[PDB]
Formats: structure tokens, sequence, C-alpha cells
């Protein structure tokens, strides 16, 4: 039932100037919860008592202390954030086996598997528009200025870890996951395509790592989902990026966009600008008609 390890070391988070234990979080009684459906330990749709839907993570029954404690702080770092653009918590249920989060349900699924599935092709040549793009980064900047003005560092923005409301039109951008945030608060995997020079080099991390991690995933937001830096490998990146090497535009960038990338990527992060300023960029494009009246690129495919 409840948790020894979560009990006995009983960690604190703090945010924002105020601190949070396992006591903080919403639990909710487990027979008010009903898991439907399998979404990709793992995540389905759930609804909680018309019931409220949610997307339930689970914690795996076979895991270490280690993996507790993990599950524990995300449950933690989320049910404190608290933005329109980052994923809501609406509770927990820690007393019962699997431990479930429960989470905002985010229909769209992954901002990177949503572009890829989503390109203009000849079956769906208006899919996508400029417009569409630019507002997903508005989205995810906006996410980002809340958490670096509560002096949050998320360290791993990129598209993977955002999620949509919902495929279609009227979609809203969210940032969905903190793990990396929650590993170190408490490498082959790290985020290194990602990463500003100083962070792989001294493990520095400030908010201007946050910057340069964004220019990354507008990036791959106006790539149509593209990993970074094509064909080369981490170590490749590494040494590109610490010499001064910058990916180029994706294919029909705007100039103004493009720029706002190159911007995010300054060698000093004194150099790059905050989200305040990436957010006033970014409405400038929007309200530019040569940007937002640029054609996405249409990827070769069948009619039906």
């Amino acid at each position: 039932r409840t948790s020894t390890i979560m009990t006995d070391y009983n960690p604190n988070y703090s945010f924002a100037g105020k601190t949070s234990s396992i006591s903080d979080l919403k639990e909710v009684p487990r027979k008010n919860i009903t898991l439907i459906r399998g979404l990709g330990g793992e995540v389905y749709e759930g609804q909680v008592s018309s019931p409220l839907q949610v997307a339930v993570k689970t914690l795996p029954e076979v895991c270490s202390e280690q993996d507790e404690l993990d599950f524990l702080m995300e449950a933690l770092i989320i049910s404190k954030l608290n933005h329109q653009n980052i994923v809501r918590c609406i509770g927990v249920s820690l007393q019962s086996l699997p431990r479930f989060i429960l989470l905002e349900l985010m229909a769209g699924g992954d901002l990177k598997s949503f572009l890829r599935e989503t390109r203009p092709r000849p079956s769906q040549p208006s899919s996508l528009a400029m417009l569409d793009l630019l507002h997903v980064a508005r989205d995810i900047a906006c996410g980002c200025q809340y958490l670096e003005e509560n002096h949050f560092i998320h360290r791993d923005i990129a598209a993977r870890n955002c999620l949509l409301t919902c495929p279609g039109p009227g979609r809203v951008a969210k940032i969905g996951d903190f793990g990396m945030a929650r590993d170190i608060y408490r490498c082959a995997m790290l985020p290194v395509k990602w990463m500003p020079p100083e962070a792989f080099m001294e493990g520095i991390f400030t908010s201007k790592t946050d910057t340069w991690s964004f220019g990354v995933l507008l990036w791959e937001i106006f790539s149509l989902g593209y990993m970074p830096y094509p064909s080369k490998s981490n170590q490749e990146v590494l040494e590109f990026v610490t010499s001064g090497g910058r990916m180029d535009p994706p294919k029909n960038c705007p100039g103004p966009v493009y720029r706002i990338m190159t911007q995010c990527w300054q060698h000093q992060p004194e150099d790059r600008p905050n989200f305040a300023i990436i957010l006033e960029r970014i409405e400038y494009c929007t309200q530019d008609p040569d940007v937002i009246n640029t054609a996405l690129p249409i990827e070769y495919g069948p009619l039906v």
C-alpha cells in the first residue's frame, strides 16, 4: 500500500520558494480511476470519477528504490508547476500498486510524432501552414518563459518532450516531460544535440541553457520533425558546436525565423535572448505576411 521507500526518504522538493513533500500531492482513490486504453513505465488513457479524462503514467511494480524516488520527484515537480503551456497534474495514486501519476490527457500526442505524421503530402497538401508552427513555437516559449521567471531550468527542451492537446486546429502545445530536471534534482543518453557549448563542457546550467535548446526545438518545428544535425553523431555535434558550427535553415524556413534560431545559438550565454525577447520575435514573425504566407514543403507520397 503506502510506499516505505517514499515514506522513509520523504524527499522535500522546493520550487518558487515553497517546499512540498509527498503529503502535498492530491491522492485520488484507486477505485475512482479506470484505465481505458494504452497510449505508449507506460502511459494509459484513463478516467477519474461525465468522468474526467486523463493520461495515467504508471510505475512498474518491478523497479528499484531509485526508480520509486524518481517517480515521486516527477509528481512533486509537475504538481507545483502552474501554467497553461505545461501539462497539468490532476493528482496521484501512490497508495496502490502499480503507482500512478494522473496527467492532463494530451490527445494530439508528442510534438515530434505530430510533425512527422502531419507533414504536407500529396494526400494532405495543406495539413499544416507556417502559422501552425509559429503558434506551437509561441506556446512552448510561453511555457519556457514561465519556467525562466520561476528560476527552473528544464534542461531538455526538445520536440519529443512537448505534447499537443488535440491533432486538429485549435491545438495547444505544452511542455510535458520533466525527466531530465527530475534526474538532476535528485553519457550516451545525454541530449547532446540540444545542449549549448558550456553545458557539456563545464556542466554549467542557467536559463540561457534552455534558450539554446529552444533554438534547436525551433529547428525541429520548422523542419517538420527532423532529427537535428542531419547525419552527425553526438560526438560530431559536440565538436561541431564547440567550434562554432550551427545548423543550416530548414527547408523553406523564412529568414526571420532562422534568425531567432541563430540568436538562440550564440556562443556566449549573455548574448542569447531571454524568453520575453524570443516571444517578441515570434510575434513579429507571426504578424509578417511574407513569413506566414511562405509555403511549407510537400513531402512526396501517393494521393491515397
